[PDB]
C-alpha cells in the first residue's frame, strides 16, 4: 500500500513569507539560467570571459517556449512543498520541457545523488548544459532517466490518465498535473477531465490540473487560447472542476507582485483542497468541484520579446528555440548573452560555480523533494502480491475425465484467482475495464469490491456492484484504463485490465511509450526499482467476433509487441491461454513479474480444457510441448506430419483435426504454444527454445501444420532462422469474416478442423489422400450450406468432444 | 402484499369538465346537508310541512366547524378517483368531524351495502339523521363503525404517522392526509411531519398532508394560522414538502369559482406527485419535495356568518355546534330551517328521497370508492405470514446440561426467527424501533434487509445497515414507531417493535386508542375482516437498567394494559419469555395472533434457559406451569411453600432462593407464570386457568411466594378472588433503585434469592428458622457492601448455577 509522507492537506494558516517569495524568484531565475544553458552551451556554464560561438552546443536540440512556464510552476510547487510539507508528484504533460525537470533535480540535489559525476560546482554544470540533449548524454523530455518522472510526456495525450492513476489508493498524495494547451487538443486528454467522476476524495488522492495555457502550439495558436474566457471557464466548470485563472506576463508587472499574486492565488486554491479532504473524512459520496488553474502566460516567457523583428516571446516561434542560432553571427550570440545575462547568475552561483544558499533556502528536503518522493520510483514502494495457493483454482475435471473436457468459459477462472488476490490485497490492486470487465467475465471479484463511481446513483435497479469507492473502475476509453493502470503501476501498485482484442489497437501507441519507458529502465536505470507489471486480458478475441462482425476482428496487438520484442529487455509478454489452467499457470508468471508489459490471450466463449494446471505449468515453464497423450507417433522419426497450435480456437481445430487424422491411422506429433517468444530466434531472445528444443519438439525434417490465433506473419517473421522452418505451413487470420457462426468464422479463415485435416493429408500424400481430401473440402462447403440453412453449426462442428475423454 | 388497484399516478391531460364540478358542488350541498342532519335532527329528513321544533334532537352531539371543509376536500376527492382511477385512502386529522366520514359512506353507497337497514330514501335518511351519536347507534368520530376508516382522530396527533404507516409497501396508495391546524400543535403530529425522510416514493405510495387551518381549535386561534404566511410556508419547506395555499370563502366569491380554482390546483398538484412517482421508476434515491397542501377557508364554512350578534362563521364558536340549540326559541328554529334550506335540498333529492342522479354521476364506483377500498378494511389484504420452523430457533443445550444452562441474550433468538421472517414475508413485515433496534438485539433482520432512510448519506463508516427502501424503520419517536406499525396492520401488513421498557409509557395513550379500536372492532364490526397483531418486544427492563438509573426503572405497562383484559374482547396479549424457548413459544403466538396488541416482556440480559421448547409451548397453552423437575415435593400436600415467578430476572432469583431451600431439607412446589392474563379470575377471562387448574398448581392452602417482573400492585388485583390469594405473597418492582450492580437491584426491591429464601422461612417458621433468617439478612447487607467497595457483585449471586445443570 501507498506510503503515508510527510503532513498531508494542511493549510498555512499564515500568509506566505517574502524571504520564501525571493527564493521562488531566484529558483526561476536559475531554473530558466540552467534550462537555456542545456539547450545552448557546450561550455563556460557561468560565462566567465572568454564567452564566445566556441560555447554554444552546434546542434541546438530541446524547447525553451513551455519551459519558463513550467519553471515558474515548479519553484511555486516546490516552496509549496515545504512550508506544507505535502506528499506531492508532479506530472509534466508537456514532456518536451525536459529541462525544467532535469533543473528541478539538479536544485534539489537528486540529481547530484542519483549522478555523483554530475557536482554542484562549475565542473559539473559543464557536464550538466553539455549532457543535456546530447550523444552519450540524456534525452530530451522529462524520461525516466530524470528523478521525478514518472511521465516523459513525449507522446502528448497520457497527462491526466497518468496523474489520476498515480492518486489512486494513495490518499496522501498530491498532483499537481500541467496540461498543454495543445495536448488539451488531443482525444486522450479531452476524456482524461472527465477523470474527476471516478476517483474518490477519502480513498484517493487529489490532482490539481494545470492548464499551461501558453496561446501557442508548434506553429498555431491552441483552440482553448482563442475562444473567449466565459467558454473557457465554462467548459471546465461542466467537468466538475472550479476554475481558476492566472494571468502574467503580458505587462511590465515586475516578477516579485507576479510570486505575491501567484502564491496567493496556489495558497486559496490549497486552502479549498484542504476543506475537500477535511470534508471527505466525513462525507466522502458528494462530489465536489476541484480546483483546476488556466496558468495562461506568454509561451517563451521572459525570452526576447523579438528576434530578427519577428515576435517570440508569446508566440509560437518561441516553441523549440526562439534564437535558431547563436553560432551563426555576432548579433544572434549577442541575443544569447543578454538572454542569459538577464537572469543574473552573478546573484545565483558562488566563486566555486555551486548555486548559492540564498537560492535553495525555502526548497524542500529528504523524500519531500519531487526527484525524491518514493511516488516517483515506485518499485521502492512495490511489494510482492501475497498470491493465493494456484492449485485452488485448477480445473479439476482434466484430471478426473481426461485431456479436452468441458465448456468453461476460460477467463471466468482468472476471475476468480483475481477475486482473491484482491481479497488478500486491498488497496494494492485495480482491474480496469472499457465497460468490459463482465463482458471479458473477469465480474467475480464484484464478490469482494465495487465499480468506483463518484457520479450520481440513482437506483439500486440499475447501479449494481458501485460504491465511491471501490478496486475497479470503468470508463468507455481504452486510453484511460491504460492511463489509469500505468501510474498505478509506477507509483508502486499492481492491477490488470482487459479489452476486446480489436480494440486493444486503440492503445497500441501508449504499449509503445509503456514498453519503450521499461526498455530504458532495464537498459540503464539501475536506481528505478522494479514495478509490478501491465497486465493485458486480451479476449472477446477474433474467432468468437462472429456476433459482432468485421469491425471486432483483429488480433494483430501481437504484430505491435512483437515489435518492442529486441536486446533481451524481457520488457514483453505474449502469452495464450490454450485453457483455463493455462490462464493460471500464467497469471501466476504475470502476477509474480516486474517490468513487463503481459498480453494475455484468452478465449470467454465456452471451451474444453486441455492440460492440468501440472502440465500447464511444466508447458509455461519452456513456452512449447508436444502432448504425448495426444501424438500417434512415438517419436519425430515416426512422425508424417506436426500439428501445432497457438489460441484456444487454433488448438479446438488442431485437437479435432488430430482426431480425423487418428481415424486413418496416420502418425502425427501435436505440440502447443503458449509463450510466442518461446519461438522467437534463440540468437534474439535468451529465454527462448534453444535450436536443439526447437528440433525437439517440432522435429527436424517432417512437415510442420501451424495453426496460429492471429496473423500468419507473426509466426513466419519469428522463426525465419529456426531448423525446419520453410516446412511450416502457417495458417492464421486472413481479414476474412463476418456476424456469421463460429465454424464459418474458422471455415472461411482456412483454419477449421476439416481444412487443417485436408492440409495435413495434402503435406503428407495429396495423391494417396486425393479422396479424403475432396470428400473433407466437400463436407465444409456442406457444413456451411447446413449454418445458411439451420442459423447454427453441424452437428460434426458442434458436438465433437477428444476421443481421449471418458463420457 | 398490498394489491394494485385502478390506474394509479394517472395525469388528467385536460380541464376539469363542467359537469364533474357542478356534480363536486351538489355533493357539497348534499353533504353539508346530510352533516347538519345527523347533528340537529331525530326525524323528518326532508324539512316535509310540517317542519317544526320536534323534529329536532333534545342533545346536540357532534362537530360542525371542521365538517364543511373536510366535505368540500372529500367532494373533490371523489371527483379525482373517479377521473383519475386511484387507489385512494383519506386520514381523518380532524375525527371529530365524524359526520362528513359517514355522509360520505352513505353518497358513495358503501353505507348501504353495510347496513341494508340505512336504505337510500327518505325513510333511510331519517333513520341514518337519529342513529349519528345517539343510544344503540353510531360514535360521533370517523370509528372504525365507518367503511374508508382506518383513523378515528379521537386522540388528536397521529393523523401523520398513520398516513406514512399506510403507504409504506403500498406504492399504488395515495393518502390524503387531512390535518388540523390544532392537531398540529401536539407533539406527535409536530414529528409526523418528517416521515417523509423514512419513506421512499418508488417502494411506498405518496401521502398528501392537507393542513385544515380552519383558524381555530375549540376556543383559541390555532398558532399555524396567526404566524405570517412566509413563517408558514418557511416551516414546510424546511420538512421537506412544496407548500401550496388554497385561500377560500372569506368574501362573496361563487361557489363554482371556488371549485373551479380548487379543481385546477388539486390537478397541478397531482401533476406533481404523478412527475414524483415517474421520476422514482428512475431515480428513488433524491428525496423529493413532496407537495402538501394549506387549505385555509373559515371555521364552520357556509353557517350563519352571525347568530345572536356572535361572529360564528371563522371563529371557534363553530367548533361543535354555531346554534347552540334549534328548539329554546322559534327564532333559532327559523336560523337553522334558512340555514339547512340554503344548501337548497329539493335539487338533490327527488320526492321520494333518493340522492338525485345528476349528484353522484361524478363519483368513484367499486373497489376505488372511499368505503369499498380494501386498504379501509385490511383483513381482506392480510395474508398468513409463510413462518420458519421453531424447532430450528430452539435452544438445544437445556436437553444436553439441563435446566438453568447458559448466559444466553433471550432477544438474539426472537431476533433470528423474525429475521427469517422478513426473509420469508418480503414486503409484508416491518420491524420498528425508536433508535433501539440493535439495543434490543433485534439486528439479525439486518442480514435479509436494511434501515429504511431517504434523508443523506455521507459515509460508509457510518452508515451501515441503511438503504432507501428497508423492513427496517427507526426515528427517535415512540409516537412515530407506534403509529407507522398501527396503520401497517390496518392496511392488511405485519410486523414488530421494540422499546426500553419504561419509554413504552411514551406511547400509553396510543396503545388505550388502538386496544379501544380492535374493543369496537371485535364486539360489532364482523364486515372489518381480522388485522395482524401489534406486536410489542419490552425489553432493557427495569432489572438490568443498573447502568442507565431510577428514571429507565417502571415495568408499568403491564398495570395499564390490564385496564384492557374486559368482556373476553382477547386484544391484549402479556407474556413474561422465562428464556428464549419462552419467547419463540410466546413469538410464534403473537405472529399467527390477530385483533391483538401483544406486549412480550424479554430480557436481553446473559441469562439461564430454564425450558426446552416443547416445556415452553406446554407451559404457554396455559400460561403457568408447576417445574416438576424443580420442586422437592412431589405432590401440593407434601409441600411446605410455592415459589412462584412472573419474568426472567424473577425466575432467576427463585430458582437460587430454591436451591438454598433445598439444602436446608425444605419442600417447595416451583410455578412459572408466562401469561399473565391466565392468573385473571376465570369469572372474567374464558381462557384463564380455572379455579381447579389454579389451586392444583398453586396449592389451596399452602403460602405463596410471587416474585413479579413489574409492580406487585398488578398480580394483587388480578387474583382477588382465586383460590388460596390471601396466601400469595407477592414481592415485585417497588420503586428502588439506582445506577448500581445487578443484584442492588433485586437487593432494593426485596426480591433478591436471600431475601425469598428468607420469606419463603418466615412464612413456614419465622421462630425454627430465625437463626438462617437473620444469617440471610446479615448477607444481603454483606453482599451490597461486596459491591460498593468492589464495584462487581458478590460471587455467590454472581457464580451460581442452579443444582440441575453440568456433563
Ligand atoms: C500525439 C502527438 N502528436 C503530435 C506530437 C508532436 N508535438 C509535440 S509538442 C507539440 C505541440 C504541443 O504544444 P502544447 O501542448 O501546447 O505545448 P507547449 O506550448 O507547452 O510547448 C506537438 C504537435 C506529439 N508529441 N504527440
Ligand atoms: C390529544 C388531544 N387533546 C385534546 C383533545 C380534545 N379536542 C378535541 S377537538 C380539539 C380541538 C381540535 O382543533 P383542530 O384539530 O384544529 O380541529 P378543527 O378545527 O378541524 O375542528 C380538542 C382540544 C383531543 N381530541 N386530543
Ligand atoms: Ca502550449
Ligand atoms: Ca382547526
Amino acid at each position: 500500500t501507498s506510503p503515508v509522507i510527510g503532513t498531508p492537506w494542511k493549510k498555512l494558516n499564515a500568509p506566505v513569507s517574502e524571504e520564501a517569495l525571493e527564493g521562488v524568484d531566484k529558483y526561476w531565475r536559475v531554473a530558466n539560467y540552467l534550462s537555456i544553458g542545456q539547450i545552448y552551451l557546450r561550455s563556460n556554464p557561468l560565462m566567465k570571459e572568454p564567452f564566445t560561438r566556441e560555447d554554444v552546443k552546434h546542434r541546438l536540440v530541446g524547447h525553451w517556449g513551455t519551459t519558463p512556464g513550467l519553471n515558474f510552476l515548479i519553484g511555486h510547487i516546490n516552496r509549496f512543498i515545504a512550508d506544507h510539507g505535502q506528499n506531492t508528484v508532479i506530472i509534466m504533460g508537456p514532456g518536451h520541457g525536459g529541462p525544467a525537470g532535469t533543473s528541478q533535480s539538479y536544485l534539489d540535489g537528486t540529481y547530484t545523488e542519483t549522478f555523483p559525476k554530475i557536482t554542484k560546482d562549475e565542473a559539473g554544470l559543464q557536464k550538466f548544459f553539455r549532457q543535456f540533449s546530447y550523444p552519450g548524454g540524456i534525452p530530451s523530455h522529462f524520461a525516466p532517466e530524470t528523478p521525478g518522472s514518472i511521465h516523459e510526456g513525449g507522446e502528448l495525450g497520457y497527462a491526466l490518465s497518468h496523474a489520476y492513476g498515480a492518486i489512486m489508493d494513495n490518499p496522501s498524495l498530491f498532483v499537481p498535473a500541467i496540461v498543454g494547451d495543445g495536448e488539451a487538443e488531443t482525444g486522450p486528454l479531452a476524456t482524461g477531465w472527465q477523470s474527476n467522476k471516478l476517483v474518490n476524495p477519502r480513498t484517493d488522492g487529489i490532482v490539481l490540473p494545470i492548464l499551461h495555457l501558453n496561446g501557442y502550439k508548434i506553429a498555431n495558436p491552441t483552440i482553448l487560447s482563442r475562444i473567449s474566457d466565459e467558454e473557457l471557464h465554462e467548459f471546465f466548470h461542466g467537468m466538475g472542476y472550479e476554475p481558476y485563472e492566472f494571468v502574467a506576463g503580458f505587462d511590465d508587472e515586475d516578477h516579485m507582485s507576479i510570486h505575491r499574486r501567484f502564491a496567493e492565488l496556489w495558497e486559496t486554491i490549497w486552502d479549498e483542497i484542504c476543506d475537500i479532504k477535511a470534508t471527505a473524512q466525513t462525507d466522502n459520496v458528494h462530489r465536489p468541484f476541484y480546483p483546476m488553474l488556466i496558468f495562461r502566460t506568454p509561451k517563451g516567457w521572459t525570452c526576447p520579446k523579438y528576434i530578427d523583428g519577428k515576435k517570440t516571446e508569446g508566440s509560437w516561434r518561441s516553441h523549440q528555440v526562439p534564437l535558431a542560432s547563436a553560432r551563426d553571427t555576432e548579433a544572434h550570440f549577442e541575443v544569447l548573452k543578454n538572454w542569459l545575462e538577464s537572469y543574473k547568475p552573478e546573484e545565483l552561483f558562488d566563486a566555486n560555480g555551486a548555486v548559492k544558499d540564498d537560492v535553495l533556502a525555502f526548497m524542500p528536503k529528504g523524500e519531500l523533494r519531487i526527484g525524491a518522493n518514493p511516488n516517483a520510483n515506485g518499485g521502492v514502494i512495490r511489494n510482492d502480491l501475497k498470491l493465493p495457493n494456484l492449485e485452488d483454482y485448477e480445473v479439476k475435471e482434466v484430471a478426473e475425465y481426461g485431456h479436452g473436457w468441458g465448456q468453461l468459459e476460460a477467463t471466468r477462472t482468472l476471475g476468480a484467482y483475481t477475486r482473491d488476490i484482491i481479497k488478500n490485497n486491498p488497496r494494492d490492486f485495480r482491474i480496469f475495464g472499457p465497460d468490459e470487465t463482465a463482458s471479458n467475465r473477469l465480474q467475480a471479484s464484484y464478490e469482494v469490491t465495487n465499480k468506483q463511481w463518484d457520479a450520481g446513483y440513482i437506483s439500486d435497479e440499475v447501479d449494481e456492484h458501485m460504491h465511491v469507492s471501490g478496486q475497479v473502475v470503468e470508463q468507455l476509453s481504452e486510453h484511460q484504463m491504460e492511463g489509469f493502470l500505468e501510474a498505478y503501476l509506477l507509483t508502486g501498485r499492481h492491477g490488470i485490465w482487459s479489452s476486446y482484442e480489436s480494440f486493444v489497437h486503440v492503445i497500441d501507441s501508449m504499449l509503445n511509450q509503456h514498453a519503450k519507458w521499461l526498455e530504458a529502465t532495464v537498459r540503464e536505470i539501475p536506481w528505478r526499482k522494479p514495478i509490478a507489471s501491465m497486465n493485458l486480458l486480451v479476449s472477446s478475441h477474433v474467432w468468437r467476433q462472429d456476433h459482432n462482425g468485421f469491425s471486432h476482428q483483429d488480433p494483430g496487438v501481437t504484430s505491435v509487441l512483437l515489435n518492442k520484442c529486441f536486446h533481451n529487455d524481457h520488457v514483453i509478454g505474449i502469452y495464450f491461454a490454450t485453457d483455463a489452467n493455462m490462464l493460471l499457470a500464467i497469471a501466476e508468471k504475470c502476477y509474480k513479474s516486474t517490468n513487463k508489459i503481459n498480453a494475455i490471450i484468452a478465449g470467454k466463449q465456452p471451451a474444453a480444457t486441455w492440460l492440468t494446471l501440472d502440465e500447464a505449468r511444466a508447458e509455461l515453464e519452456k513456452g512449447a510441448a508436444a502432448w504425448d497423450w495426444a501424438s500417434t507417433a512415438k517419436n519425430n522419426d515416426e512422425a508424417e506430419v506436426v500439428l501445432a497450435a497457438a489460441g484456444d480456437v487454433p488448438t479446438q481445430e488442431i485437437m479435432a483435426a488430430s482426431d480425423k487424422l487418428k481415424e486413418l491411422g496416420v502418425k502425427f506429433k501435436v505440440v502447443n504454444v503458449a509463450d510466442l517468444l518461446s519461438l522467437q530466434s534463440a540468437k534474439e531472445n535468451d529465454e527462448a527454445l534453444t535450436d536443439e528444443e526447437f528440433a525437439d519438439i517440432f522435429t527436424a525434417d517432417k512437415p510442420v501444420l501451424f495453426a496460429y490465433h492471429s496473423y500468419a506473419h507473426d509466426v513466419r517473421g519469428l522463426i525465419y532462422d529456426r531448423p525446419n522452418h520453410d516446412n511450416f505451413n502457417v495458417h492464421g487470420y486472413e481479414e476474412e469474416g463476418s456476424t456469421t457462426t463460429p465454424y464459418d468464422m474458422v471455415r472461411v479463415n482456412r483454419i477449421d478442423r476439416y481444412e487443417l485435416t485436408a492440409e495435413a493429408l495434402r503435406m503428407i500424400d495429396a495423391d494417396k489422400y486425393a479422396d479424403k481430401i475432396d470428400e473433407l473440402e466437400k463436407f465444409r462447403d456442406e457444413a456451411f450450406q447446413f449454418a445458411v440453412d439451420n442459423g447454427y453449426d453441424h452437428p460434426d462442428y458442434t458436438d465433437w468432444v477428444y476421443s481421449g475423454v471418458n463420457t
